[PDB]
C-alpha cells in the first residue's frame, strides 16, 4: 500500500521540476523498499526549494542577504524552517528601518532613537514605526498651524494646546484651523478692495459675521463687485 501513497505524494510534490521528480520516481521503480526513504528525502527538497523561491521575493532585503540564505541553506538543508522565518523577520526589521528613516517630520534625535531602538529590539518594529508614522503626522500639522499666516497668537496657541492635550483630533484641529484662517483671509480682503461703496462693505461684514460657512463663495461675490465697480 505504502507504493501507491509515497508514489502519488511524489507525483504531486508541487516545488521539484520534472527532472528531479523523474528521477525520484525511477528510484521507486528500482527499489520499491526504499519508500519511506525516497519520499522523505524526496518532500525534503520540495521544502528546500520552495524555501529558495521565497527568499528570493523578498522585497526589503539586498542580494548578499538574499544568496547568503541561499547559500546558508544549501549549506544546511534541514533548518530551512528557521532560516526562512529569521530571512521573513528580517524583511520586517529593515523595511520598517528605511521607513522610519524617510519620515520628513523628525528630527536627528528622533530618527536615531526611533531607529536605536529598533536595533536594540526588533520585535516592536511595528509599533515602533506605528507611532512613528503618527508622530510624523502629528509634529507635521504642528508645522501647519504655527504658519497659517491669518491667525492672531492666541487662536495659534489655542489649537496647539489642544492638539498637545489630544493628538487623537490631529486631523480634525488642522482643518478646523485652516478654516477659520481662510475665513479671516477674505475678511482682510475685503476690507482692503478699493472699488467698494461702503453700504456694500458694511453689509458683506455683517453677513459673513453671522454666516461663514460661504465665506469662499461671498468673497468670490464681492470680487465679482469689484470687478464691475471699477
Amino acid at each position: 500500500k505504502e507504493q501507491q501513497n509515497a508514489f502519488y505524494e511524489i507525483l504531486h510534490l508541487p516545488n521539484l521540476n520534472e527532472e528531479q521528480r523523474n528521477a525520484f520516481i525511477q528510484s521507486l521503480k528500482d527499489d520499491p523498499s526504499q519508500s519511506a526513504n525516497l519520499l522523505a528525502e524526496a518532500k525534503k527538497l520540495n521544502e528546500q526549494q520552495a524555501a529558495f523561491y521565497e527568499i528570493l521575493s523578498l522585497p526589503n532585503l539586498n542580494e548578499e542577504q538574499r544568496n547568503a540564505f541561499i547559500q546558508s541553506l544549501k549549506d544546511d538543508p534541514s533548518q530551512s524552517a528557521n532560516l526562512l522565518a529569521e530571512a521573513k523577520k528580517l524583511n520586517e526589521q529593515q523595511a520598517a528601518f528605511y521607513e522610519i528613516l524617510h519620515l520628513p517630520n523628525l528630527n536627528e534625535e528622533q530618527r536615531n532613537a526611533f531607529i536605536q531602538s529598533l536595533k536594540d529590539d526588533p520585535s516592536q518594529s511595528a509599533n515602533l514605526l506605528a507611532e512613528a508614522k503618527k508622530l510624523n503626522e502629528q509634529q507635521a500639522a504642528f508645522y501647519e498651524i504655527l504658519h497659517l499666516p491669518n491667525l492672531n497668537e492666541e487662536q495659534r496657541n489655542a489649537f496647539i494646546q489642544s492638539l498637545k492635550d489630544d493628538p487623537s483630533q490631529s486631523a480634525n484641529l488642522l482643518a478646523e484651523a485652516k478654516k477659520l484662517n481662510e475665513q479671516q483671509a477674505a475678511f482682510y480682503e475685503i476690507l482692503h478692495l478699493p472699488n467698494l461703496n461702503e453700504e456694500q462693505r458694511n453689509a458683506f461684514i455683517q453677513s459673513l459675521k453671522d454666516d461663514p460657512s460661504q465665506s469662499a463663495n461671498l468673497l468670490a461675490e464681492a470680487k465679482k463687485l469689484n470687478d464691475a465697480q471699477a
